[PDB]
């Protein structure tokens, strides 16, 4: 196990594995008490006030901050049995992902990334860096300091951001080029993030509604690959943020997020980024490893511990997989180099924890928080080692009802997050409504998205994937705690410097002429009144009137639901509207007249009102007419220039160079196929996946809107009726509830469906054809100059060989580039 012998904040200092301990700060701090847990590991069950002489204080700042879910609370972690219990849950979790495989790759990767020792001025002389070592002092007094790769402090004011900080140097950039710093982690365990997901019905048809809690193992896992990123000095510059538009109202007002986010998330969320940027990214760092292998080598004595030259070269060539020779030439191999930028980048990622801890988690970052939940794991009857919460044995071990917080209510509470519902807003009117900012388009700008394509080229001559590295991997030896002559008596240190993010302003005001698919949505909307609530189909009528509720069904719903009946016709009225919603929801039409689209659900036409236009059977024709044009809000800018032409460099006499040269020709061609395929994939993904992933998303909420309107009719004419009638009847509205769920959940199916053939059918029609037009134009441009290059020897068959391969297109293989259950499941039909 990671933590060998368990640890309670009882046991009185001892001086090696628990301590008062000294950390890096600013000023001046008192000792406070830390417990190792495992080799250069230590963690500290207090609140972050140390690091941060800034974050001083542990109250509500006037401005909230830009995230969705925030919860503030200065009592916590404030008694002893509060620190006992997140000693306890730290320990349990680190436990818990030690259990894992790729858990336990990323624990043993982490432990042995120890940072550079590049505080010396001499270009031959190594020294520790006072901002990575920290001390601790004996009970006799005499403080001693030691190495350290790892710090957990309870988290600040923001109880859930959860934000890797470190201590940076003067001029160098110990983050980002190669040298690497001690991180600290600020990690709470009690909490855990509540989201909501509807993609799992398919797999679950009894899904189960409310929200969804986050385990917090996954959390840790981001949290240790952040921390495995910044030891290793691989992170990416904070500056390079992916840049989003925010001047159209259909727009979000921000979202910052780095790079660096993109690649620990991983999956479809590291698809966001091209392949032009990767490849800058691994040739810069490799450009960093190969100047960290220069100064190893140049350097020739160690200042400050009694360990040897040898020792410390051993180490860090285990750190950075170096390539040393006989004589002590320590080199950047190109593939072992390769081999760790991929694991540290690729296989490092929360996507891959996610599958192994086989747990529900959001799969982009779009699908923002709603609840915080304070939760206890120390008990073994509520969380466990091996299983988390999906217990095994019981009811909550099937369809991750173990992680459902309406399902498991015993173990979640509902906490109060500081960021009101609509704090951060945008004021869109043609009746000026405010519309929050998580519930906004994420829409990339034309920037982040770069390509080589036009440049020239010239010719010369899974788990099981993981299994393999494990198989590959080495957990023999561990870097030791060397004994270190003692630093000052305060670590003067200062956190790194983050780059300014400037406020983005809320409330700014739009003005239209349409109405955005927000405002039908906002008009499904009540307040849980008191008084009768009756539907309507006039979207205007439901924005004035809050009493009145927008609908999308028929007329014979509309008065089915705004007539009265005493209790004699109740229990008909009940399953008469249960059977109508089922119905209407699961409403189909199947038409052949649109490629690629063999549903054309009629209700989304004014539910979302993405025609901009109110008839449904009209919506029918209009996406028959024009593709899947009309759900995209925003019509993304695809463009490819173009191609760079083939320059076959010339070998005369050389019949076998020539052949080489015409196999390189045509494997570069298959090779720029691929990746000019690549591309549209990921620009399709960047620009189109997420306006459909969030059609899908408020599609969900209008029809469970529409589902609770309708309850709250129902329950309403309930409560109007004499105690004996109830009592007679005994009208369960919970059933009801479960049953309106499950329509919702046959009508989710199909929707899905639907939206699915759509966003692969916009592929397949409107970006697939842009590209594979210039690429014809390259073929043939390439075909004549290539015929031009062979004018001896095997002409004729060179000549058919030629013409065979360039005659027909690369089949576009969707497979190879997006792995995902559905959008691979709607393609395979066509």
């Amino acid at each position: 196990p990671f933590v060998n012998k368990q640890f309670n904040y009882k046991d009185p200092v001892n001086g090696v594995d628990i301590a008062y301990i000294k950390i890096p700060n600013a000023g001046q701090m008192q000792p406070v008490k830390a417990f190792k847990i495992h080799n250069k590991i230590w963690v500290i069950p207090e609140r972050d006030t140390f690091t941060n002489p800034e974050e001083g204080d542990l109250n509500p700042p006037p401005e909230a901050k830009q995230v969705p879910v925030s919860y503030y609370d200065s009592t916590y972690l404030s008694t002893d049995n509060e620190k006992d219990n997140y000693l306890k849950g730290v320990t349990k979790l680190f436990e818990r992902i030690y259990s894992t495989d790729l858990g336990r790759m990323l624990l043993t990767s982490i432990v042995r990334g120890i940072p550079f020792w590049g505080g010396s001025t001499i270009d031959t002389e190594l020294k520790v860096i006072d901002t990575n070592c920290i001390n601790v002092i004996q009970p006799d007094g005499s403080y001693r300091s030691e190495e350290l790769n790892l710090v957990i402090i309870g988290p600040s004011a923001d109880i859930i951001q959860f934000e890797c900080k470190s201590f940076g140097h003067e001029v160098l950039n110990l983050t980002r080029n190669g040298y690497g710093s001690t991180q600290y982690i600020r990690f709470s365990p009690d909490f855990t993030f509540g989201f909501e997901e509807s993609l799992e019905v398919d797999t679950n048809p009894l899904l189960g509604a409310g929200k969804f809690a986050t385990d917090p193992a996954v959390t840790l896992a981001h949290q240790l690959i952040h921390a495995g990123h910044r030891l290793y000095g691989i992170a990416i510059n904070p500056n390079r943020v992916f840049k989003v538009n925010t001047n159209a109202y259909y727009e979000m007002s921000g979202l910052e997020v780095s790079f660096e986010e993109l690649r620990t998330f991983g999956g479809h969320d590291a698809k966001f980024i091209d392949s032009l940027q990767e490849n800058e990214f691994r040739l810069y760092y490799y450009n960093k490893f190969k100047d960290i292998a220069s100064t190893l080598n140049k350097a020739k004595s160690i200042v400050g511990t009694t360990a040897s030259l040898q020792y410390m070269k051993n180490v860090f060539k285990e750190k950075y997989l170096l390539s040393e020779d006989t004589s002590g030439k320590f080199s950047v191999d190109k593939l072992k180099f390769d081999k760790l930028y991929k694991m540290l980048t690729e296989i490092y990622t929360e996507d891959n924890f996610v599958k192994f801890f086989k747990v529900l988690n959001a799969k982009t970052f779009l699908n923002f928080d709603k609840a915080v939940f304070k939760i206890n794991i120390v008990p073994k009857v509520n969380y466990t080692i091996y299983d988390g919460f999906n217990l095994r044995n019981t009811n909550l071990a099937a369809n991750f009802n173990g992680q459902n917080t309406e399902i498991n209510n015993m173990n979640f509470t509902k906490l109060k997050n500081f960021t009101g519902l609509f704090e951060f807003y945008k004021l869109l009117c043609v009746l000026c409504i405010k519309v929050n900012n998580w519930d906004l388009f994420f829409s990339p700008s034309e920037d982040n998205f770069t390509n080589d394509l036009n440049k020239g080229e010239e010719i010369t001559s899974s788990l099981d994937l993981i299994q393999q590295y494990y198989l590959t991997f080495n957990f023999d030896n561990e870097p030791e705690n060397i004994s270190i002559e003692n630093l000052s008596s305060d670590i003067i240190g200062q956190l790194e410097l983050m780059p300014n993010i400037e406020r983005f302003p809320n409330g700014k005001k739009y003005e239209l002429d349409k109405y955005t698919m927000f405002h039908y949505l906002r008009a499904q909307e009540f307040e849980h009144g008191k008084s009768r609530i009756a539907l309507t189909n006039s979207v205007n009528e439901a924005l004035l009137n809050p009493s009145r509720v927008y609908t999308f069904f028929s007329s014979d719903y509309v008065k089915k639901v705004n007539k009265a009946t005493e209790a004699a016709m109740f229990l008909g009225w009940v399953e008469q509207l249960v059977y109508d919603f089922t119905d209407e929801t699961s409403e189909v039409s199947t038409t052949d007249k649109i490629a690629d689209i063999t549903i054309i659900i009629p209700y989304i036409g004014p539910a979302l009102n993405i025609g901009n236009m109110l008839y449904k059977d009209d919506f029918v024709g209009a996406l028959i007419f024009s593709g899947a044009v009309i759900l995209l809000e925003f019509i993304p800018e695809i463009a490819i220039p173009v191609l760079g032409t083939f320059a076959l460099v010339s070998y005369i006499a050389n019949k076998v160079l020539t052949v080489q040269t015409i196999d390189n020709a045509l494997s570069k061609r298959n090779e720029k196929w691929d990746e000019v395929y690549k591309y549209i994939v990921t620009n399709w993904l960047a620009k189109v996946n997420t306006q459909i992933d969030l059609i899908r998303k408020k599609m969900k909420e209008a029809l469970e809107n529409q589902a609770e309107a309708t309850k709250a009719i129902i329950n309403y004419q309930y409560n109007q009726y004499t105690e004996e009638e109830k009592n007679n009847i005994n009208f369960n509205i919970d059933d009801l509830s479960s049953k309106l769920n499950e329509s919702i959940n046959k009508a989710m199916i199909n929707i899905n469906k639907f939206l699915n053939q759509c966003s692969v059918s916009y592929l397949m029609n409107s970006m697939i054809p842009y590209g594979v037009k210039r690429l014809e134009d390259f073929d043939a441009s390439l075909k004549d100059a290539l015929l031009k290059y062979i004018y001896i020897g095997q002409v004729d068959r060179l000549k058919d060989k030629v013409n065979n391969t360039l005659s027909t297109d690369i089949p576009f293989q969707l497979s190879k580039y997006v792995d995902n259950q559905r959008l691979l499941s709607t393609f395979t039909e066509y």
